[PDB]
């Protein structure tokens, strides 16, 4: 599924990351903008093995177990294919289990190099939320 910015908007702010640990809707909003194009389907292989997966990225390494990265974490305690549901429910709580761990935001990669330090309000203004 991909979403426009004012429907993930809409669904962010239903699943409670508006200001969730300090960063307001737009920063969520923007990170999976650049971080996936707000595609429920991207998939990126990284060079250690690992894999990132879903609206918002959320890798292998450490957060979800997909049966083909050694030695990895799944602190999050979900399978990867989770991450690629339509609903975004597993990445929206395993976002905030990344977040609240004291990763911060800057896990995210497109979020530190295009959305940190910006305008991230533009990302939902003129939505109806
Ligand atoms: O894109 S919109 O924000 O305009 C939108 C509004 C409503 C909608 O019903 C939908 C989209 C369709 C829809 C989308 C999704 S999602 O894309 O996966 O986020 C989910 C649902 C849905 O009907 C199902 C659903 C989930 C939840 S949640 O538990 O909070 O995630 C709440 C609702 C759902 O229908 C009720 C609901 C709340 C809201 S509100 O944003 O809280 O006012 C608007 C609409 C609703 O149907 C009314
Ligand atoms: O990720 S967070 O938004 O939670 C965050 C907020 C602050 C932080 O100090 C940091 C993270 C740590 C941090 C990270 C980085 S990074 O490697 O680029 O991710 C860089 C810095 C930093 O403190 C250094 C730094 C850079 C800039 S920049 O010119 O915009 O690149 C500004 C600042 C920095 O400390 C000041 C600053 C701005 C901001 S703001 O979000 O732009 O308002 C928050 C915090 C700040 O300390 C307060
Ligand atoms: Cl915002
Ligand atoms: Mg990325
Ligand atoms: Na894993």
């Amino acid at each position: 599924k991909v979403f426009g910015r004012c429907e993930l908007a809409a669904a962010m702010k239903r699943h409670g990351l508006d200001n969730y640990r300090g960063y307001s809707l737009g920063n969520w909003v923007c990170a999976a903008k650049f971080e996936s194009n707000f595609n429920t389907q991207a998939t990126n292989r990284n060079t250690d093995g690992s894999t990132d997966y879903g609206i918002l990225q959320i890798n292998s390494r450490w957060w979800c177990n997909d049966g083909r990265t050694p030695g990895s974490r799944n602190l999050c305690n979900i399978p990867c294919s989770a991450l690629l549901s339509s609903d975004i429910t597993a990445s929206v709580n395993c976002a905030k289990k990344i977040v609240s761990d004291g990763n911060g935001m800057n896990a995210w990669v497109a979020w530190r190099n295009r959305c940190k330090g910006t305008d991230v309000q533009a990302w939902i203004r003129g939505c109806r939320l």
